[PDB]
């Protein structure tokens, strides 16, 4: 089977997981790998309560490694363990993907150093100090890394891989057997496209957070240099 | 604080839960919940496990219902304790909500007697035997039920409770925070727009299912009958 594992981790942002978790366990020949330091119970930064299948010292050799994103980034790009797992994997994956600030996590493990890459639009000044060339396109490929943001890029992603693990007409079948046609009644999803008042309260909103992340992507960069 | 309530249910079609609940769960003054018969594992049909957070008995009354779809339905279909539990909350909720198949039930505990709705593609000729009046349409709002079709048709119709239960730029600022600017690979995710045989791949891999439904959907008409 093909092996497909999700990084686990506490405040996890949770649709970044849930949504190209259900596309790709809808194929044929999987298996789908929660993955944390031991199974058991992981809580979502919604309050979400999701279960880790698998430990990192009994995780297969994966086909597919997808990092998501939430507020629990900061903390992941400090965990030695964690990055020393991703890095493990990603040197025999097919795909190494992430979904919003989880190409972070891959910054972080020193995956993204002259690499293509992008990551949320509040937090993309960290891709930079991480060794990567920022992007501001929704996904990135560059060899085998796709990092992509917004909370259907996993979604999207998915259907990708699956097009490429298997044909077209396989992940044609997924999409219409989930009938996936995204139709948002608003076209604020980009910083390009909300309204400049948007913008400036998300920006506001985010502000704490990116000053924790500047001082977290430093020490993780330094990490790198060494 | 509002009250929003998903039925979360064994064989569940977890992106249909999970995608509404990421988006809502971001609104201030909200409390989501995760409701079956009792707190504790419920398992999704890819064999994610999600954690029930309370019981029918306990659930507040509830601002917003939203019940998902997935392999699930027909067992829930004739469970009279989560049908009746539906039509209490229904009588009483500002919002009246369903994703894919998540409307049979609805149609089960007979909420869309002389109602529009939608449901997922292959399933659609089992509306009407329900009391409904079927609509092809990815989106149906008939007073204050909405039904909606696609796996992640619960993100989009949660920007519009969220726009109506707050404004409209709590909704865009939602969106932008989370970046949401899908983009589907493929042209598939309707059976008027994916090749013809992908649609009898996905006919014919339902065909079991539909069979199953077909009587299920009988016995529940009869009892709305009754
Ligand atoms: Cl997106
Ligand atoms: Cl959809
Ligand atoms: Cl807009
Ligand atoms: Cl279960
Ligand atoms: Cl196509």
């Amino acid at each position: 089977a093909v092996q497909i594992g999700f990084l686990l981790f506490p405040e996890v942002q949770q649709l970044d997981l849930t949504g190209p978790h259900d596309v790709l366990a809808s194929l044929p020949d999987v298996q789908v790998h929660l993955i944390w330091k031991e199974p058991g119970p992981v809580v979502a930064s919604s309050g979400l309560v999701l279960q880790a299948t698998t430990s990192f010292a009994d995780c297969p050799p994966l086909d597919v490694i997808c990092i998501p994103g939430g507020t629990g980034v900061g903390a992941l790009m400090e965990d030695p363990q964690a990055l020393a797992f991703i890095r493990q994997q990603a040197a025999r994956a097919r795909y190494v993907t992430s979904v919003c600030t989880g190409s972070l996590v891959l910054g972080a493990a020193g995956l993204l150093q002259g690499k293509r890459a992008t990551t949320h639009w509040a937090y993309h000044e960290l891709l930079a100090p991480l060794g990567a060339i920022p992007v501001h396109e929704r996904v990135v490929r560059d060899g085998n890394l796709l990092t992509g943001t917004g909370i259907t890029a996993g979604i999207d992603f998915a259907l990708t891989l699956a097009a490429e693990l298997f044909d077209a007409a396989t992940a044609q079948r997924v999409q219409l057997q989930l009938e996936y046609a995204p139709a948002p009644p608003f076209n604020a999803g980009s910083p390009d496209t909300a309204p400049a008042s948007v913008v400036q309260q998300a920006r506001q909103r985010a502000a704490d957070s990116l000053h924790k992340r500047r001082e977290i992507t430093l020490r993780a960069a330094a990490r790198l240099a060494a």
